């Protein structure tokens, strides 16, 4: 453990980057049992605006979701050891900015790979913090949900028809719902 290649494998909980359209925020994800749990408490994440600010608060004894888990007295004790390496995979990066924009442009300006894991993490967000925002938000019979599953899915022809202002809509809420469940340290 510390700066053991495959540190972030072994622990079995991955760093992860947010991109808002006004930071970018990192924070630690697992999945106990399919469920994802967070770097947080009481359904609320906590984020951190650089790597150093996330490894400075790794080192501090704190009570929060993931600290009973197995391998988090392997994350602190690297945290103390100054042998922690904060490091974020391609396929942990989350770009939540300007989907609101592109949304409103219609589906085929909205990136697939972009779209498909901004969906993850919201999912992963609603999941976490028990409520059912973004499960509702995404229904296809939903206009967000149906715009959704159409961008997602290149074999797909029921193509939704201008204008877009009710997704644009529901995912400015969602996007409301995420700041909700983030909190700033
Ligand atoms: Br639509
Ligand atoms: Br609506
Ligand atoms: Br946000």
């Amino acid at each position: 453990l510390g700066g053991d290649r495959d540190f972030w494998l072994q622990v079995g909980i991955d760093p992860i980057q947010i991109m808002t359209g006004t930071a970018t925020f990192y924070t630690l994800r697992c999945y106990l049992d399919d469920r994802p749990i967070f770097l947080g408490r009481n359904g609320r994440i906590s984020v951190f605006g650089s790597e150093r600010a996330l490894a400075r608060y790794l080192a501090d004894e704190h009570d929060h979701d993931l600290s009973d888990l197995s391998t988090y007295d392997d994350i602190r004790t690297a945290a103390t050891d100054g042998s922690l390496a904060v490091a974020v995979t391609d396929d942990n990066v989350y770009v939540l900015s300007g989907l609101v924009d592109d949304f409103a442009d219609g589906p085929d300006a909205v990136d697939r790979e972009q779209l498909d894991l901004a969906v993850e993490l919201l999912r992963d967000i609603g999941d976490y913090s028990e409520d059912s925002a973004v499960d509702k938000a995404l229904e296809t019979t939903r206009p967000l949900g149906q715009l959704v599953a159409y961008v997602l899915d290149p074999h797909s022809v029921g193509k939704p028809t201008a204008p877009y202002a009710a997704a644009v809509r529901e995912w400015e809420k969602l996007e409301r719902f995420v700041e909700s469940r983030l909190r700033r340290e």
